[PDB]
């Protein structure tokens, strides 16, 4: 599998869960129908999105590690499948929740080489591969804020902090393509426990690099270690390499 | 005029407003052209969606009170305006932004009649009036939680705070109609320089009660003296008569 067709079988996913998700009434789409593997429940919205995805990625020789079901089968290419990030806002009508996907030739951040997140309120597709990273078709990039005073998203501000803007949408993976595309300066997830799955991160790192975006853990590390597990857990700290370290200094 | 003629005036300004955006392409919508007369740059966008109100606005005995361009008019029914209330998502293509309308039978929000808040990217229509508040043409009102640990949209988090889930989305005339259905289960703008201008919160908050919301200013004063001029300031404190107290005491 290469890149090509990583875009091709994102594409047809992004089609089917979108199908399945407009279809379904709200009242609907918030009900619990399951404990998902990673310990949260699986609302109705997050199986159909889920069962539409694996229907695609079982055809290939990939092991999917995907939120409600798990790590799924024994292909030497890793999927980090997050087939509906922002399921909150899904459930309510608010329009920010996403499809999100990371390819990789093994099981670690490191040897990804394709990512893929696709907003399933808006229909925009942001992807990178080897040629850079694109909304919509057309090339991004991170934007060249070197300042504090920026346009920050940010979980969780818990202290007073010297940001122009903060906010908060509740998809990470569609947020990171915020700051991919330079609509927001940086993307910072700071919370003490270290909640973001692999899968909720993978495919916005991925494309946020690819924009030229400086992205690590907490402390500056890399990421590239990172694995396609249920067990792995990330902060992040993303920005342009000259705002990147004033943010590492601001949050000690 | 009443609220049935309010609403019929709501919905063109939304038709026009809705139109006049969607046909402006984002780096258009983002440039600057002139100084608003709150003291902020009028960006494009909000200058065509102004104007597209006004437009209509004017053949009404109304006196205005529009971000952009100031205090309008000499009408007995006051207007409180935000033509594009989150023009920093609109000008990124992020879909939470909205026209926002309060019409007031005196200068002060004690004497408001009608509340409507459209969202400009979605379609969705809040509004409320004698008989309720709605969303879509049904009808809404807040949750029942009374629990700290809920979910919560707040300017700003700036310490350890224990709710469920905190958001910030850009738009707090929205974001009052997302607490007003039950979306969230309250709505704070407790930021020390007291930000919300009449245009921002208003409409919200007229319909955010009419479903049964207590929304005060942040030591639980009334909002009904509010004035309806480009000077007035809001901190606002939102959720159910159970919920709300215990906001108040959180944040002392
Ligand atoms: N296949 C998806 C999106 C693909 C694309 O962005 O071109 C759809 O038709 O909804
Ligand atoms: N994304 C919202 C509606 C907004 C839209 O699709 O334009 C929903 O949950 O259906
Ligand atoms: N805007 C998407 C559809 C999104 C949805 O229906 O939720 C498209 O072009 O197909
Ligand atoms: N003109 C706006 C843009 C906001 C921004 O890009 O940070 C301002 O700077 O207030
Ligand atoms: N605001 C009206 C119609 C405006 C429009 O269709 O653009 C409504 O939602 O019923
Ligand atoms: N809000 C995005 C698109 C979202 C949608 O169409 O639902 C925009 O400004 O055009
Ligand atoms: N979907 C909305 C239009 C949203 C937009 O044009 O931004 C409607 O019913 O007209
Ligand atoms: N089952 C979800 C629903 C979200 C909510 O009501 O806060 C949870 O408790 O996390
Ligand atoms: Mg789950
Ligand atoms: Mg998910
Ligand atoms: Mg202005
Ligand atoms: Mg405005």
């Amino acid at each position: 599998m290469d890149e090509r067709d990583a875009l091709r079988i994102s594409r047809e996913i992004a089609g089917e869960v979108r199908k399945a998700i407009a279809s379904m009434p709200l009242r609907e789409r918030v009900k619990d129908v399951g404990m998902g593997k990673d310990g949260t429940p699986t609302k109705a919205a997050d199986r159909v999105a889920e069962d539409a995805a694996l229907e695609i990625l079982r055809k290939e020789r990939v092991t999917v590690v995907t939120e409600e079901s798990g790590v799924l089968g024994e292909g030497d290419v890793f999927v980090a499948l997050d087939p509906l990030d922002g399921t909150f806002n899904a459930t309510r009508g608010i329009p920010v929740y996403s499809v999100s996907l990371c390819f990789s030739y093994s099981d670690k951040l490191k040897d990804a080489f394709f990512g893929y997140v696709y907003n399933l309120a808006t229909g925009d597709e942001y992807y990178a591969d080897s040629s850079g990273a694109y909304r919509n078709g057309e090339r991004i990039e991170v934007s060249d804020a070197e300042e504090l005073y920026c346009n920050a998203i940010i979980y969780y501000p818990d202290r007073k902090f010297p940001f122009k803007r903060m906010r908060i949408f509740g998809s990470a993976a569609t947020e990171l393509c915020f700051f991919a595309d330079g609509s927001f300066d940086c993307f910072l997830d700071i919370r003490p426990g270290k909640m973001l799955r692999i899968y909720d991160a993978a495919a916005g790192v991925f494309i946020a690099e690819k924009a030229g975006g400086k992205v690590t853990e907490l402390d500056g590390e890399s990421l590239g270690n990172k694995k396609f597990d249920m067990q792995e857990r990330l902060n992040i700290v993303a920005a342009n390499e000259k705002l990147h370290p004033k943010l590492l200094e601001l949050i000690k």
